[PDB]
């Protein structure tokens, strides 16, 4: 947790420079989009070498995951997995034609990843620096080892519920810059620019999740640093 004075220094991109429908479509992820959410799946399917494919995970009938590359596939390919990650349709390709949905990671493994009892995710948010609190209830999971995008999903849905994050000006959206960190004590802390996706579509606004990044739960908080300009 830093000195909301500090975070404000680095070059967040603001509201103002999304070009199009991007915003339109980050709150369209993070706000009503459907997500693949569930345990005890396996795959040793393919389309590309750095893919999953997953066969008729639908009851869109096939989930097709991107990793980073062949040597993420592998810890994956045939082992038992957990699943949650933002879907999409637009631009997917590579299993039943016409009925293939796209995910960027979100597989975590499924032995031995269930917690003695849920974990609630505290979240430290400031406001033009001004500290408010968020209920423990907001991010909650059950895995010992959890995805980052398992996690951003949670949060930046109630940014969106309580902040109108990804509203427009008009719509009352007063946040134009901010960034999250998941502030986790044993390992290097992830931090996203919540206005700095590329593109202006799923198949782009989601490649930061590719990298299928994964964190121990236990002993991490959520520092989320939101300004008005």
């Amino acid at each position: 947790s830093e000195k909301s004075e500090e975070i404000n220094e680095k070059d967040l991109r603001k509201k103002s420079e999304l070009q199009g429908t991007a915003l339109g479509n980050l709150k369209q992820i993070y706000y009503y989009n459907e997500k693949a959410k569930t345990e005890n799946k396996e795959s040793h399917d393919q389309f590309l070498q750095h893919t999953i494919l997953f066969k008729g995970f639908f009851t869109y009938n096939d989930l097709l995951v991107d990793f980073d590359s062949k040597d993420i596939v592998d810890k994956y390919k045939g082992k038992k997995v957990d699943l949650y990650g933002a879907y999409y349709g637009y631009q997917c390709a590579g299993g039943t034609p016409n009925k293939t949905a796209c995910m960027y990671g979100g597989v975590t493994l499924h032995d031995n990843n269930r917690l003695t009892e849920e974990k609630k995710v505290p979240i430290n948010l400031w406001l033009d620096g001004k500290q408010n609190t968020v209920p423990l209830e907001t991010v909650k999971t059950n895995k010992k080892n959890v995805t980052v995008q398992e996690l951003d999903l949670q949060a930046r849905r109630y940014l969106q519920e309580k902040y109108n994050l990804y509203n427009s000006d008009v719509f009352d959206g007063k946040v134009q810059r901010g960034l999250i960190v998941f502030h986790t004590s044993t390992e290097p802390s992830v931090n996203y620019d919540l206005f700095g996706a590329q593109g202006q579509y799923s198949n782009t606004l989601l490649r930061i999740y590719r990298d299928n990044k994964t964190i121990n739960s236990e002993n991490m908080h959520i520092d989320i640093y939101l300004y008005t300009s």
